[PDB]
């Protein structure tokens, strides 16, 4: 049923319609401390805040604000942190939140320089030898390795507490080939992807919830979680073709705005859903087909 609609929307060349009528109809809620003036840079975007009931607040005293929002999904029973990419001046504050929220895992994209623009900060260490010291927020960041593929690259990271001296492993699943406005290069890429980070255990309720951004947070990090939220609410429901996308994606727009930015990204969506179905419905060589499509070892 999924695809009988997905085949519909095609002939009827209605995606933009459909598209338009989600932000048409997507929830309007409070954005008010994202909009004080002494938070203006700490907002990469001033047209993409978080609504003030699902934002993420520091432990620290002094100005608890981030641009990021907890996306709780009820049904499925998984929350995403989504976030902005980082600011130079927010990147204390964006490890502060990691540790704070206990998170294992850390979903990157987008590239921090996307067609001559900056899009994010270098937050993380790119040489093993050269680690990271957030003063403002008493954090310490060192590259422990990492696993380049062709379009992702997956690194292990030791975040530090200083004051503590406690450490934590967390993961880094960076996908480098995800254009901005943009869709992956095809379901089985993106699927690849998704399960790579799933298989990690990143996502395990008993970890704090994955941070997942892109460079505002809300397109590419939106398509990623309408994706996987799908995929587990057809592993847990009695019937698979009851999952509305599109009900699924009003419901994450209750959390963060703007979630999925173009047309192309919910039928892209779409397609990612009905191609990881497979898998979930039982299908055993989905996944090696969807390695090999993806040229990870070129
Ligand atoms: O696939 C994506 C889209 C990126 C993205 C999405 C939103 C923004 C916020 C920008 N604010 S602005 O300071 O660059 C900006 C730009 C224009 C107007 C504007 C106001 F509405 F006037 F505030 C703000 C931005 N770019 C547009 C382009 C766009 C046009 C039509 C339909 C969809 C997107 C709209 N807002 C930046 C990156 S992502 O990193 O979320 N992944
Ligand atoms: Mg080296």
């Amino acid at each position: 049923e999924m695809e009988k609609e997905f085949e519909q929307i095609d002939k009827s060349g209605s995606w933009a319609a459909i598209y338009q009528d989600i932000r048409h109809e997507a929830s309007d809620f409070p954005c008010r401390v994202a909009k004080l003036p002494k938070n203006k840079n700490r907002n990469r975007y001033r047209d993409v805040s978080p609504f003030d009931h699902s934002r993420i607040k520091l432990h620290q005293e002094d100005n608890d604000y981030i641009n990021a929002s907890l996306i709780k999904m009820e049904e499925a029973q998984r929350s995403y942190i989504l976030t902005q990419g980082p600011l130079p001046n927010t990147c204390g504050h964006f490890w502060e939140m990691v540790w704070e929220q206990k998170s294992r895992g850390v979903v990157m994209l987008n590239r921090v320089m996307e067609k001559g623009s900056l899009k994010c900060a270098q937050y993380w260490p790119q040489k093993e030898e050269k680690e990271m010291i957030f003063e403002d927020t008493n954090l310490k960041l060192t590259l422990i390795s990492e696993d380049i593929k062709s379009y992702y690259t997956v690194r292990q990271l030791e975040l530090e507490n200083l004051t503590t001296q406690e450490t934590r492993e967390i993961l880094h699943f960076h996908y480098t080939t995800w254009p901005d406005f943009g869709v992956p290069e095809s379901p089985a890429s993106f699927l690849n992807f998704l399960f790579k980070v799933r298989e990690s255990g990143s996502l395990s309720p008993e970890h704090g919830p994955v941070v997942v951004h892109c460079s505002a947070g809300i397109g590419r990090s939106g398509t990623f979680c309408l994706a996987d939220t799908c995929l587990l609410l057809m592993d847990k429901r009695k019937d698979p073709s009851s999952v509305d996308i599109k009900k699924v994606l009003l419901e994450m727009r209750k959390f963060r705005m703007g979630l999925i930015q173009t047309a192309d990204q919910l039928r892209f969506s779409y397609l990612a859903v009905i191609e990881g179905a497979k898998f979930i419905m039982g299908d055993s060589s989905v996944q090696d087909q969807w390695k090999e499509l993806s040229h990870e070892d070129l």
